[PDB]
């Protein structure tokens, strides 16, 4: 009975960060609050000064994750200030019941609302806004995060052998759908209300005109790309609430991955590209040994280096030629 | 030897239901008897009264499930009336040479034939009518459905615990090209053969007109929603024999999932969203928690609420706080 | 220290062949040795006499497979002959650093260079091309191939037990964006550079005019063909470096396939449909038990038939009853 139960609150931090928490843990089932309010703003997306009307938890793209314990229950205070124009709601796939809570959260600007869930179910899963009659457009304005359930004795391989993560990073992946005028260029709009039905139109062409990492082209490059060294082991949260896609670290691997992110199920090894589907979010394990610049990507390589969907990881340390030499540099052919 | 054994015949049901069968049987292995008659109709898909001309098993969309035990020999005979203009045949996935039967199978109108296969290895299974030269037109037209085979002692969890469902549905999804005139306008056609050329350009596009479970835009909703209760298990066979799809249930989760459809591997857990590859099926066990109406559909939210891939099921029973609870319902934000 | 070590010098060959070698050996670590060009040429993809301005390795499309074992040290030296126009390199998804290996590896014409890298992961793994500011055009242009490194002591099942081949063969899944003029025709490009702003444009829209195996629509039928007998173990081996595919043998199954293509997980068994995302290699290994003309195809049907990704394979044999059995042959429906 979590009525019972000792509440603990936390703060949440901005993407692509992660709040600090405990892996394998020795407390037991806590009731843990969070608040987040609802932003609708217009925002660049890329080098042209294109526009999206966007929508948002706490202001980002993605939202933050939220970090909990099997068995926890998750207790969220969604505010929907008066500054805004629309309904909105959450839908928790890691939630039971009542539409993942968006039945129990309809706020008009100038509400807020209290849901509490049990997070019985370890693994990392998507959150979206979900507004009768709204649900696609409100999803690829920007309106989705992360989950992720931990389980209490923390990760395991798959003969149950423990594994960790010196740190995280949280990825949100947009499918973005621009509408252009007859000139051929992309059009800027005034208010949120007026770019929906251009917008619509667009959407049921299935083709986006961007696909970004966390809200823009280039997001997580120069001084916004991750960073690691080597011998530390990073998890890697990719979400992509409405679409495929298929992650790759060039010059890197995924060592350990749920690629359907449920950590009660084994991972597998070695993987060079894994896939996300539409509608949920996987995770990753890498343990660095070069050091250099990464690049993490869609490996469906016109969505990546044409529409958007790259970042840079920079990596410092010692190189090894073991792993890596170049035996003869780049020189005339011998005649 | 097939000849010496028990013969049995099955009257098979429309979708979404499955005809009767037994999960785990003592009984050994039969000839398992089965027919099928082709119908060539136009049908109507949505509210704004568009059309398709349609090729169907029995009538129906997708054709109805047919369901024996592993060791089986399905010996089905097929019907092509002389009311229907076009040659058609079989070929199913869970048969072994001639192309899975589309060899043995080739029927005018006017005309019937009488295959047999062993059915030698367990799963879910696509079968689709695939006649030389028109085989993906046929397929989108609508000549699709699943052929079951269970293991003979049952469903089985990953550490071999036994596994159970206390009923079946049966979901085909159907990615629609229907091509429109110069006024923008979806295309009504007098005969099948007249809308085969302007099909075939929309279809060399990649881009549906409609996505619809079962047949039609709300095919499993008001009245024809899916129906449960609290504490029974459902299986939810998925199929679509030409194009990727992942599906959802908003609420809920796929306990356990063989997305690949075969049941000597073993399922996975907490699954939010899975992945049926084009020209397969797959599988899902789910066990209602909490009473309400449901949706299942398929992730890529475009697809589901603007192109048609999306349904209901209505679930009785008592609701439970434990799992979900509404704290403060909607109201002003404090001041 | 890899210095020290044995080195071998290995002879490639033409797709759809791979180079002979040993599976299970006992042999130790050895230095293996390689050798590829680059090739720019214009070649004809299509029945109705359209060209694709290609870039390839070695002249084909794939490129040829490279087979070492795990714990080997791959060497290769890349050269770009004088007669090419522009830049390239090389990135192994089998190795780690430096890009995988694409920064060490950049060769203006007239130029060659020499890499090792340590094969320290078994599975099918994907090469490709990767200039900077030209990756996705060089890649769908034509330049790709399958790195195979094999487990020491051979192939295994969930269960650890031996697995074997007895020959193999490697497709190569190429999505084509090829320009269409003012009069709705394919345009034809006197050099390699001219085609390269209108590809883009085309690129752009996700949307590939053609999907070929191996080149050229119909490369794998006729005198081309693959082969086998009733009782031979085939590996298929698949490589789609930009786009999701689907692949299916008509009248087969997978007996046991690595779809995400990396040996030391589990493969699984009997699936009709398997799933290689863009960026990637899998592997299947079947055993023909029934003679005739197998089709192998992606299963998105239109992608197959209309747009070109599906191939014969021919098997030699004895007929099996037991199997399938044609009970009554097409005849007038009795009255
Ligand atoms: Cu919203
Ligand atoms: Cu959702
Ligand atoms: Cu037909
Ligand atoms: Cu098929
Ligand atoms: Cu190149
Ligand atoms: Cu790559
Ligand atoms: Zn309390
Ligand atoms: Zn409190
Ligand atoms: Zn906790
Ligand atoms: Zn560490
Ligand atoms: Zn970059
Ligand atoms: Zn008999
Ligand atoms: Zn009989
Ligand atoms: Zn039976
Ligand atoms: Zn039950
Ligand atoms: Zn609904
Ligand atoms: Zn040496
Ligand atoms: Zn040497
Ligand atoms: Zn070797
Ligand atoms: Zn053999
Ligand atoms: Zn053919």
């Amino acid at each position: 009975d979590a009525d019972k139960l000792p509440h603990t609150k936390v703060t949440l931090v901005a993407p692509p960060q992660v709040h600090p928490h405990e892996q394998a843990s020795k407390t037991g089932p806590k009731v843990v609050e969070f608040t987040m309010t609802i932003e609708e703003k217009k925002m660049v997306i890329d080098d042209k000064g294109t526009t999206l009307q966007a929508m948002t938890f706490n202001g980002s793209m993605p939202g933050p994750t939220l970090v909990v314990h099997e068995g926890d229950y998750v207790q969220l205070t969604l505010v929907n200030p008066a500054t805004n124009a629309m309904p909105h709601n959450v839908d928790f796939h890691g939630a039971t019941g009542a539409l993942g809570g968006a039945k129990l959260t309809n706020v008009n600007p100038g509400e807020q609302a209290t849901l509490r869930f049990k997070a019985d179910r370890s693994g990392t899963f998507v959150y979206h806004c979900a507004p009768e009659g709204m649900v696609p457009w409100h999803v690829v304005s920007g309106q989705s995060g992360t989950l992720m359930v931990l389980p209490r004795d923390g990760l395991k391989d798959p003969e149950g052998k423990p594994l960790h993560y010196d740190r995280a990073y949280t990825i949100g992946e947009f499918d973005l759908y621009i509408p252009k005028g007859p000139d051929g260029k992309y059009k800027d709009y005034a208010t949120l209300a007026e770019s929906y039905g251009d917008t619509v139109q667009v959407m049921r062409t299935l083709t986006p005109s961007h696909i970004v990492f966390n809200g823009k082209v280039g997001a997580l490059t120069g001084a916004n790309a991750l960073t690691a060294k080597v011998g530390e082991t990073v998890l890697l949260i990719h979400s992509q609430a409405n679409r495929d896609t298929r992650p790759h670290l060039i010059g890197g691997h995924g060592d350990w991955v749920w690629e359907t992110g449920k950590f009660a199920n084994p991972p597998q090894r070695d993987l060079e590209t894994w896939f996300i589907r539409g509608g949920s979010a996987g995770a990753a394990l890498y343990t660095f040994k070069q050091p250099g610049v990464y690049a993490y990507l869609n490996h469906n390589l016109i969505e990546a280096f044409e529409l958007g969907a790259a970042g840079h990881i920079k990596v410092e340390g010692k190189w090894n030629d073991d792993l890596m030499k170049q035996i003869k540099a780049p020189a005339p052919i011998p005649r």
